[PDB]
């Protein structure tokens, strides 16, 4: 019954691996909310439309690289439900960017439990390919949101109009 | 509160396509099992898992072209949950097959009674739509898996052993 | 015993297909005899046969198109007798474009009933393929062969003599 | 008298035709009208005046199309007076695009009724042509000028001053 | 109330300005009516249809040259009804071909009565630009459409039939 | 009456051609028949469909060589019905490649019946013709379909089910 390529790879952290898939493509379903929103006739911000649709694309190949290292271990993935996103419309660019952040955040809070269960467990591989492939980018997602954030509350969004507009042409728009 | 762009755009309607893109997404979820599925190192069929990794892209971007079209119109985009797949472990090369051909006659369905809906409230643009993109690729999609399904039963699969191994390799591996 | 790709394909529009394929089949052979008459050594019009020898081969591509269609819908194709052209010998350029016109005024009068009964069968992928590869250019060649007669009628063939001579030089013959 | 190349079109729709062209020339005329106006010495917003300029030659390229319809069906084309367009000073950006999408939802308008009036004379390839060359990019029309009227007001046009100037560079000025 | 642009320009020559834009417009007006008839499937003189559709462009960039001018001199422009064409059936090659002629003369007739009012004001800058850009290609112009009327007439147009077909393809067609 | 340009041109060969002719275009109609069996979708052998295709093709251009031939030594071409094929479900792989073989032989036959009448007629040209165009790629034609025969018999067609798979993509998919 067991594979015959398992190898060092306790129970428990199957089991985290499917909770972190699950998470992913979740992420990857509220990017996709959040680009539908932008798009709208009377929101028209076209380049965050294009930003979060980018993030979203991002995301669902997070999750694809995760099904490889489940099968290359020989541990099973156990698909369930995506819950819808927690709201339809969204306000502002500001507010879209800060709970992006908040979600960012969460998806990072819980690669940091999955490598505090494999470190426990004495699995040195998925530990570094956590590291080398989530950690790091995660870190760099953040701070950039963060800096996004940052500027959009300087320049007097949501309040000043002419705020999104200009951010959405030269801090999006390349 | 109606939006500015809106014309001729029955709510019936706006109800049907919300739930025609809640129904590609399931689909593409789908997909991506049964490229899992393929990919597990006792099944072990590489170009069965490409096959369905990009049908699984493809209905994404029939989601997402339908996301467009609800925002052109002036209607407004309401996510539901993605259900998970109905099962997790396909069989065999031709029982995933025969699922996806099912799976894809029921999108097929759907989508004629989205047109029978737009004739019956004359909406010609939209109808026109669903008819240019939708109709014509799903016929195709569907002569395709059943030559496939035909060639794998004349094989001898599953029983035979090598006709998944041939078949991966002639017909999916170009 | 139905094929296991049938999907909304009525009887009665399986039956219509094969009668228009047919008609096509037998457009080709009439312009096929057409091209003969130019050829001949006391006619002696080689613009007017090449015309009518690609007109013929045009027409051998639209069976083979509806030929297809019956397939991807899993209808299945009736092949009947090809009738021999009502006449062997066309008297002069402007009768054989006066009868090609009538011809396929003809050919376009079967697809426009073909459209009514997918119409009042439901049958939207078949409409639109009619619509898209067969109205538009049944219209384009009709409206063509009609200036070819109007311009010949009007330089006075076929007593003038020359009238043919210099149409199949300047208009044919690029 | 009737034309040789006329076939299932109806006398109501002929006349249908001719009043959608006088429409579209109509059309052409207004947004010439404005683009002078965003070219006056105390208006003086280029990228304004090129992008009405430019919409201006693509409406005269509609009423050439349905120019090219009406003879290739066989009707014969009545030309009317092209009235002057309701005012000749438009006061600001913002005023100018809100009545060119008011505009352009009548064109729409007037196009859907041809529509319906050629589905119950049972004329498919006059549909067909209405749809694939009419009725999609006049969704794409408004769904645009929805767009630039939102960002407008948003910006604080007409009252700001600055917002014209940088929408003038921004998304007008590529 | 004045432009702060506008330095020696009469509100005489303001007026004739443009009546003569109003001129233009409806000269573009009778060449698209005449290329609608050269199309007419019992005409079909397609090289006719091409020679005016030309014209016509051309006569509709002589109106926008006209209200640049007024703009940079800083006129006002005020746009009147473009009046349908006197006839809608021009009978033959020759026929249209006189017309156009007769239409030529008189548009030249008018900037000829524009350029003896700004003589008499003292505008020089206003009359250069007449001379340079008017009055030179409206003579070019006139002695062209001289030389056709003339070739057609020799032939034998309109009774001969074969003379416009010739004209057609030589003279017209490159 | 007899053409200018007939010389030493039997009645009895003339006539003995237009058999020929018919015999030809027959040939071409059974290998559209069997090429659209193939692409049945519970056949699916889509490399069998293209080679009978090809087939059909070339079939068609054997009957125009000689409707030139008949042309060029002034005799009149006279077109009869083409009869529809034998049948219509043609089994398998295996079966359709021994009728198309049988087939091929008779057009043979009847080559060879024709070049003995040419030679006691005393007509060199006619059978220079002949043997140059027609008797020797009918020798290879029989040659390659029977070596198709022999292998697919040997593979075990049809009761092994992978041969027709196999031999459809190494001997006929290049
Ligand atoms: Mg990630
Ligand atoms: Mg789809
Ligand atoms: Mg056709
Ligand atoms: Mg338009
Ligand atoms: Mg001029
Ligand atoms: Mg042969």
């Amino acid at each position: 019954s067991p594979s015959q390529v398992r190898q060092n790879y306790h129970q428990d952290a199957e089991a985290a691996i499917n909770r972190q898939i699950n998470l992913e493509l979740y992420a990857s379903y509220v990017y996709l909310s959040m680009s539908c929103y932008f798009d709208r006739d009377d929101v028209a911000l076209k380049n965050f439309a294009k930003y979060f649709l980018h993030q979203s694309h991002e995301e669902r190949e997070h999750a694809e690289k995760l099904m490889k290292l489940q099968n290359q271990r020989g541990g099973r993935i156990f698909l369930q439900d995506i819950k819808k996103p927690d709201r339809d419309d969204w306000e502002s660019g500001l507010n879209a960017m800060e709970c992006a952040l908040h979600l960012e955040k969460s998806v990072n809070q819980s690669l940091l439990e999955l490598h505090k269960l494999a470190t426990d467990k004495n699995d040195p591989h998925l530990c570094d390919f956590i590291e080398t492939y989530y950690l790091s980018e995660q870190v760099k997602s953040i701070k950039e949101l963060g800096d996004h954030v940052t500027n959009l509350r300087k320049m007097g969004a949501p309040e000043a109009g002419m705020a999104e507009y200009l951010f959405d042409k030269h801090t999006l728009g390349h």
